[PDB]
């Protein structure tokens, strides 16, 4: 329910993009791992950097 910004992410609905938690309607303060799964979802919300889907902006090759 909304991350109030100042997370340990980047464009993550804060100071540096978008309004004021903007991203999604129920959650956005998580842990991402690469800046194309904030509010992409392009992989599995939890990846604490260097995941393996290579879909996202972590690589190229599908997940
Ligand atoms: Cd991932
Ligand atoms: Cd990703
Ligand atoms: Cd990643």
């Amino acid at each position: 329910m909304v991350c109030k910004c100042d997370c340990k992410n980047q464009n993550c609905s804060c100071n540096t993009g978008t309004k004021d938690c903007d991203c999604s309607d129920a959650k956005c303060c998580e842990q991402y791992c690469c800046p194309t799964a904030s509010e992409k979802k392009c992989c599995k919300s939890g990846c604490a950097g260097g995941c393996k889907c290579a879909n996202c902006e972590c690589a190229q090759a599908a997940h």
